[PDB]
């Protein structure tokens, strides 16, 4: 059943790369949302 | 002052967009998910 | 092996409940968006 | 009109508070992926 849990890793690893990208977006959406509350201020 | 208005509209707008990529990567990772469960059943 | 099993479901659960926690999380964040934006315009 | 600004202020804390809501949840998802992930190995 090498098979079965070679099967089962490529699923985790396909859901952790998704987790990574995900996270990375996440981080972005942190930024911008700073940058925003910073031009509220100048305004 | 159009001027501050529309960089605060394309700052929302960039922030909606991360929104919707982080949304359909959730529900792809859903769908992974309950795959990864019904594999894991099968043996 | 279904102590195996009942230990892989467990966890896979686990990780169903938390896509749905970062879905409806995001969801409610979609509507702020919308608001703010709605705000914004306003002014 | 300063309270046009904290109106805006609220909002967006609002929106800043399920960012870190949603980065806190993904992180503990992260860390049970890889937990999965060795759980599948030992098999």
């Amino acid at each position: 059943s090498a098979r079965d849990i070679h099967q089962l890793e490529a699923r985790i690893d396909s859901l952790a790369a998704r987790n990574s990208k995900l996270m990375e977006t996440l981080k972005e959406a942190r930024q911008q949302l700073l940058a925003l509350r910073e031009e509220v201020d100048r305004l």
